[PDB]
């Protein structure tokens, strides 16, 4: 029993974090096989940020401009390339420490493990999803940038967010391992804000299955609803449309405690409508909107990773 | 900016995590240098566990009795004594992996990383505090004995929790590493539940001192109160009394915000009474109690670990 945000042990990627330093401007990096991934906007100065040519600044850097530090060796670099927002660089040693990995793009909703890094070296490790506006609430200070997120699924690292910056809302910005990032952002120092949010609505009824599965049953009812007149009450608070497609991934919950999908809604309806009355569920005075349904099924039900 | 419950890199300790079986029980060990360390409940069956002699039940056994597994490799026990509630196996491998490493017994009101495991396996990563009466609200399955808690400090790992069993109420129980139980529990099954606890009163002061560094300052206030008249308001509402200690440990924090102490407990004060009013604080509609101060500068000022 119990329900925690839980993130993957992160030792399959701490073995890959490195230290980037171009000029005075220093941030993480990513180590995998003989390539160091990191955020292009190492090669910038602030004042490059306020409208940089990235092609024009990198063509006048050198092999030799490029610092890597992986602990105590430092790592010769002997190529590089930009890929969209990241720069490659290739080195001259393959890291031992290489997982077996993928690069992923999520979708929004999806929830990663976020490795918080500072000069090469991991701080913490914390669980966040990918909002609806293609922001993540992580925890993220100056020295931060080329951090992080990942899933791990059995011997598989995919990684699928390297941070990049912090938005004027403190909500956090950030890149695929491809370069490309996650809502309508660009590396440069603009006003661009982070766009009207939602709540996740697949991911609110997971965690009701999961409170349920846990032995919290006081939020629930009698009553049913048709997924329109749902979705009509989620337009209402902002909270995102229900698809028949989320209803269908549901199903293992469903299943194993015995509410139709729709009677959850239902239950998520009544508890929009009426407030929590100074109740809790699972420990928490809100909805929570960052568990999956896959998440859901792995904390209940104790899967690992080897 | 943001902040998050963090635990900290697990890698260190993922290495020494290995499996357990004795008889047809199996759970997770924890191996440094030749010394594997597990629940001594490993060795009983469940009727044993009823009203268990474990100087008996230990004395039946032989060192081939205990099936030690580190990922593919078997290990060899080659002697074996039991230490309170832990058993110690003797193996015939110093394991590799062994981190700089304490045994730390921890004060309520700490808080710690858990690496959640299984089979040897780990499953994920989380941040608990050891509540006032000596349960953890962690999240633990059938097959999660053995798993660890711990800190890490620069380099040294700070093993200070193994996981037992779970209390009626779902909240959870184990002991030190040197197998001595938080509270007044015991490896039996028998009727004992948790006590009465109460709200971590420093935790929250310096979890509103967070929020401050963050940029929340909604719930402060002109007013002060003298930490007597702060201490009955906590006795109304079921927090712990603050000491002139705790007002001491806040002083790092208190600096930086430039927030007296006795000041940050006329807000608390005030949040008490008058409560949220369908606000929130660091994304909590609670207040949260499950931040230490030092959890407070680590993440606020970005300390690294290696
Ligand atoms: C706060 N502001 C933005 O993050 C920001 C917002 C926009 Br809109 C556009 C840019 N932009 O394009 O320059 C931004 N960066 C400003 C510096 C950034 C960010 N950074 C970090 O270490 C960092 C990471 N996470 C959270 C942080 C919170 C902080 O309070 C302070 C720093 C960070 C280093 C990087 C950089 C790039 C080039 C040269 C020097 C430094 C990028
Ligand atoms: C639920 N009940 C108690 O945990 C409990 C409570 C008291 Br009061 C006294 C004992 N007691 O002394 O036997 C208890 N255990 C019952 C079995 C325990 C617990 N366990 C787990 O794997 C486990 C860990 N965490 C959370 C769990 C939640 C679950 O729903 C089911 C299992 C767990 C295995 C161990 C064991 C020992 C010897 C032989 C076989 C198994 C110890």
């Amino acid at each position: 029993s119990g329900f925690r945000k839980m993130a993957f042990p992160s030792g399959k990627v701490e073995g890959c974090m490195v230290q980037v330093t171009c000029g005075t401007t220093t941030l993480n990096g990513l180590w995998l096989d003989d390539v160091v991934y990191c955020p292009r906007h190492v090669i910038c100065t602030s004042e490059d940020m306020l409208n940089p040519n990235y092609e024009d600044l990198l063509i006048r850097k050198s092999n030799h401009n490029f610092l890597v530090q992986a602990g105590n060796v430092q790592l010769r670099v002997i190529g590089h390339s930009m890929q969209n927002c990241v720069l490659k660089l290739k080195v001259d040693t393959a890291n031992p420490k290489t997982p077996k990995y993928k690069f992923v793009r999520i979708q929004p909703g999806q929830t990663f493990s976020v490795l918080a890094c500072y000069n090469g070296s991991p701080s913490g490790v914390y669980q966040c999803a990918m909002r609806p506006n293609f922001t993540i609430k992580g925890s993220f200070l100056n020295g931060s940038c080329g951090s992080v997120g990942f899933n791990i699924d059995y011997d598989c690292v995919s990684f699928c967010y390297m941070h990049h910056m912090e938005l004027p809302t403190g909500v956090h910005a950030g890149t695929d391992l491809e370069g490309n990032f996650y809502g309508p952002f660009v590396d440069r120092q603009t006003a661009q804000a982070a766009g009207t949010d939602t709540t996740i609505t697949v991911n609110v009824l997971a965690w009701l299955y999961a409170a349920v599965i846990n032995g919290d049953r006081w939020f629930l009812n009698r009553f049913t609803t048709t997924l329109n007149d749902f979705n009509l009450v989620a337009m209402k608070y902002n909270y995102e449309p229900l698809t028949q497609d989320h209803v269908d991934i549901l199903g293992p919950l469903s299943a194993q405690t015995g509410i139709a999908v729709l009677d959850m809604c239902a239950s998520l309806k009544e508890l929009l409508q009426n407030g929590m009355n100074g109740r809790t569920i699972l420990g928490s005075a809100l909805l929570e909107d960052e568990f999956t349904p896959f998440d859901v099924v792995r904390q209940c039900s104790g899967v690992t990773f080897q």
